[PDB]
Formats: C-alpha cells, sequence, structure tokens
C-alpha cells in the first residue's frame, strides 16, 4: 500500500538477479539468463506497514543512455551489489555510487552496501574492507547470499528504512 521504488546495482555477475529472484520465489538461480525479467514487485509488511516494493534489476555492464539513467533516476533508493570473491566489482562500488549521485543529482541518496555470495570460500573482500568502505559513504553494509537466502531479506528491509530515514513516506 505505500510504494518504494528500489533499484539494484553493481558490476555484471555479482548476483543483482538472483539476489531479487531469491526475494521474489524463494529459490536459487544458479544459471546465468540474459532474458530474465528486470521489473519486480514484492509486497510484504516492514515495521507494521504494508509495503509495496517496486523493484529494478539492473544490467550491470549498460552502457549511458538517456533512457537507462531515467529509469535509475524514478529510485528512492539502492541496493550497491559487490561480490565478496569479486575485488574488482567491490572497486567497482565507486562507480555506482558516483552514477547514482549524478543521476539523483544528489549526496544523500539511500543506499546499502551489499556483500553477496557469502556462502562461497576463500572471500577476497574481507568483511573490514566492507564496513570502511561503507563507513566512508555514511552507509549500512550488509552481508548476503542469494544461494542461502541469509541476508537478503535484511538487505531490502534496510533500504526501506534508510528510505524512511530520508523522506516522509
Ligand atoms: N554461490 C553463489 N552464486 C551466486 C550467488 N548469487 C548469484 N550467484 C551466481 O552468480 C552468477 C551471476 O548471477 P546473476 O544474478 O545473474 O548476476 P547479475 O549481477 O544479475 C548479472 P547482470 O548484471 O549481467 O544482469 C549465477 O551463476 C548465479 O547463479 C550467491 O549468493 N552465491
Ligand atoms: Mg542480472
Amino acid at each position: 500500500m505505500t510504494e518504494y521504488k528500489l533499484v539494484v546495482v553493481g558490476a555484471g555477475g555479482v548476483g543483482k538477479s538472483a539476489l531479487t529472484i531469491q526475494l521474489i520465489q524463494n529459490h536459487f538461480v544458479d544459471e546465468y539468463d540474459p532474458t530474465i525479467e528486470d521489473s519486480y514487485r514484492k509486497q510484504v509488511v516492514i515495521d507494521g506497514e504494508t509495503c509495496l516494493l517496486d523493484i529494478l534489476d539492473t544490467a550491470g555492464e549498460e552502457e549511458y543512455s538517456a533512457m537507462r539513467d531515467q529509469y535509475m533516476r524514478t529510485g528512492e533508493g539502492f541496493l550497491c551489489v559487490f561480490a565478496i570473491n569479486n575485488t574488482k566489482s567491490f572497486e567497482d562500488i565507486h562507480h555506482y555510487r558516483e552514477q547514482i549521485k549524478r543521476v539523483k543529482d544528489s549526496e544523500d541518496v539511500p543506499m546499502v552496501l551489499v556483500g553477496n555470495k557469502s556462502d562461497l570460500p576463500s572471500r577476497t573482500v574481507d568483511t573490514k574492507q566492507a564496513q570502511d568502505l561503507a563507513r566512508s559513504y555514511g552507509i549500512p553494509f550488509i552481508e548476503t547470499s542469494a544461494k542461502t537466502r541469509q541476508g537478503v531479506d535484511d538487505a531490502f528491509y534496510t533500504l526501506v528504512r534508510e528510505i524512511r530515514k530520508h523522506k516522509e513516506k
């Protein structure tokens, strides 16, 4: 009944779609399918409010288009996703944050840093590295596994709460 527009961004391969599908389907999509839907709706009660989440699951490597920016500009909050076994994707968070600041023309956009694939061994990005980056940005850091669902609902609900901290809903 209250709509929240959420946008999921991050490098190609970090699990943006798998995260969204876990929230939507309670299932782990184990293969890469480039034709998967990118626009989802999820109705859930968060702190006693009935929330209709309108989720845009973006393409990580899509190049500039006015249309791409226009779709992102509708977002009220952003999940910025890297994978904990993908150092480049972690470093690339700088690019996605700058992109969001530009598209929204704002330094205070609701945002959660998400470190996905926590089910995997020998991670290459330590939790303390991610905590430090999120601290530098003034945003929460949440670790997730789209495979097990660990942290997935936390990431989306925390983003909803970050939006409420920024604007009346
Ligand atoms: N072990 C594990 N694998 C995952 C996890 N999340 C996604 N993957 C796997 O990573 C690969 C890429 O997942 P996908 O969700 O398509 O990534 P994406 O970020 O949406 C790719 P694009 O930006 O091109 O749309 C898939 O093989 C998928 O199953 C995870 O939490 N754990
Ligand atoms: Mg995807």
